């Protein structure tokens, strides 16, 4: 049937100015297809899991047990009884109280968010937090208040004055790779009474003593209110995981709408986070040369005189403007390099980033393909570098 | 640590109104273990399909073939050769032209009405519609109109005051089981120049030919414009579904945040899925077996004086306030049957309903005993029903 003429408009005004604009006709996230000798910089996996036998193998026999047909609220699965051992072990491997099973990390924000707050409350959150944080506090309807990125002295003028809140941060962060000042960010909680959120989802597996986190790896795990952390990054599964230094996990299933009303991980899923946990804990290797190839990249970025912010496995390059944005993509593509746009709304319009996220199966050569094609790119290349 | 009072309060405060009431020390949902002689009506999974033999050996079979690591945004997978054989599949089963696959009903839900929707875009929603109908209106920041249950007079006088907008419904109410007037709410669509959204998460799967839907079963596939569902009810996997009759599903995973900013299903997902709707195809003795025990629970109940306004497998007992349904659900749990408590926030703290979702493995004596327990209970005195 015919769309009534305000949303037939807004379809017909967005492909006019998101996929006719662009060269290909498509929108600017999507390139050429990457051949299997292109080097990919896209996935999440940072320790290349995906395809890890041993994981496979418990899930596919947890699967072919008997399934109990448990499609419902996970409000419904809150007895001790009924409650999965992967929480009672994920809540261990961080030191935490309590951690709570989530269908995405996505939920897991927008879930303890909606718990912990009330109208009004004073939110105060990195300008670069992930976006799940930023709605999170937009659905509480609380008062959110930003401060330039890892800003401690911006920071603390805000607390001072609206008072008491919620400090909200990513500990790494997503498009740039920046590791958030966690240890002032902490000092600054007991400063004014405030309580933390860290969203771990680019630390969790890839830091800290067995993986267990940059929390961890700093010594302020105890000195934490909540950390949150998508499962689909390191932990290569959809799903996402609350922990609290307190009874906050006894509420939350109660209480957040996408914990209510959305179906929960089957038992087969809880199974397979198992092993995946007992292969992280023990990936000391895989993390060491991740952590090792992510200094060299960074390095030889650096050295080209871009603007390299990170200092993690996730790389920036700073693109600026959508059209220049599609230059530097097709020339990187064109060399064999596949990063990820970010474009808006991840990004603003004028401040773009193409992501180069390592992972744990990147070797030496590839590393200096990459630095070799960027080195053209900055000298020959008809584009600019923000 | 401690928390801050701002929180500690809520908390607190929580704690004592939804858990310390409650003669178990709990929330009102949770009740006494089941035992396995027990009638359990609480999953969603309709046709049981959760422990079938054919789906869990397609998806294991699937999980243990070589993965490609896609742990990102279903955004970078829109090119035809990473969109998945399910789609065009689910689109023909249904007879809507596109269908687009999401995360969970929820996400289907909030994704298309972002997509749709503009700021103050006219949403008329039936007063029992879904929560990720209100919710994706309220995230879109639309103008909520909601209308009195089923009551087509009241819709009318809505759009005849605020104008041309999007009419939102379920076929199948989630807590009562009523079917919304489907074919007059195409009449006034027409009439008015409106939208209309059917979310078919309770009949997809039961109802309509080979399991196609309601829309299906009365016709009425070609004059609707968008359809979504939960894949986590008669489907019994973690997933949601949009379907459009139009261009918007191209839109949509580059607008919707949870398509952006969330991880993808993986392929071996939507294998499992191609199973499954097979096996809905051809479920015709389930579907006819499950109508026939729902209408003669219907009229059992009825017939005790119980209001049973359900047309469908889901059958809804009105319990009045919190300590009467308390009450109910313990008589009925001692005696074998086995509900879902639907409360706040799902309904008013005065309406709530002991929900029996009922399945195809419910057989004759099942049905002639939840009778007699309730025949009981409504002579018993400890409480009522409504
Ligand atoms: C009518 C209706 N729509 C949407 C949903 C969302 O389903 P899902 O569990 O897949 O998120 C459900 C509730 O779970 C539902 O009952
Ligand atoms: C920092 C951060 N937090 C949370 C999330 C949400 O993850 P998920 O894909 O599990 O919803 C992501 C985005 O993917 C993320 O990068
Ligand atoms: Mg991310
Ligand atoms: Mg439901």
């Amino acid at each position: 049937p015919q769309l009534p003429d305000f949303i037939q408009n807004k379809i017909d005004h967005y492909i006019e100015n998101y996929f006719d604009i662009n060269k290909n006709g498509k929108h600017l996230v999507l390139g050429k297809q990457a051949s299997p000798d292109d080097i990919i910089l896209q996935s999440n996996d940072y320790l290349a899991l995906a395809n890890h036998p041993l994981i496979k193998a418990r899930l596919a026999k947890s699967l072919l047990e008997e399934q109990q047909s448990l499609f419902m609220s996970a409000s419904f699965l809150q007895n001790d009884y009924d409650k999965p051992m992967i929480e009672k072990r994920l809540a261990k491997f961080t030191g935490f109280d309590e951690c709570l099973l989530s269908q995405s990390g996505w939920n897991a924000n927008v879930g303890l968010l909606q718990t912990i707050c009330q109208p009004n409350t004073n939110v105060y959150i990195d300008f670069f937090a992930h976006m799940s944080l930023w709605e999170g506090a937009r659905y509480a309807n609380a008062q959110a208040h930003p401060f330039m990125h890892n800003n401690c002295d911006h920071l603390r003028m805000l607390i001072q004055r609206h008072g008491p809140g919620i400090i909200v941060v990513d500990s790494i962060y997503s498009t740039l790779g920046t590791i958030a000042p966690l240890a002032e960010l902490v000092n600054i909680s007991k400063e004014f009474g405030c309580a933390l959120l860290v969203d771990e989802s680019h630390s969790l597996g890839t830091h800290g003593p067995n993986g267990a986190g940059l929390l961890a790896e700093l010594g302020l795990t105890r000195e934490v209110h909540f950390m949150t952390a998508s499962l689909a990054k390191t932990f290569a599964y959809r799903a996402g995981a609350i922990w609290c230094n307190n009874e906050v996990n006894r509420c939350v299933p109660f209480i957040s709408y996408p914990a209510i009303f959305s179906s929960t991980l089957l038992p087969y899923e809880a199974a397979g986070l198992e092993t995946t946990l007992e292969i992280i804990e023990s990936a000391d290797n895989r993390r060491q040369h991740l952590d090792r190839m992510a200094r060299k990249l960074r390095i030889g970025l650096s050295q080209l005189g871009l603007t390299i912010r990170s200092e993690s496995q996730i790389i920036g390059l700073e693109t600026g403007d959508e059209r220049n944005t599609e230059k530097v993509r097709d020339y990187l593509e064109s060399n064999g390099v596949f990063g990820s746009v970010f474009c808006r709304p991840a990004t603003s319009k004028n401040k773009n980033i193409i992501r180069l996220s390592l992972n744990s199966d990147v070797n030496d050569e590839q590393i200096a393909k990459i630095i070799e094609v960027c080195s053209d790119a900055v000298n020959y290349g008809d584009f600019y570098f923000r």
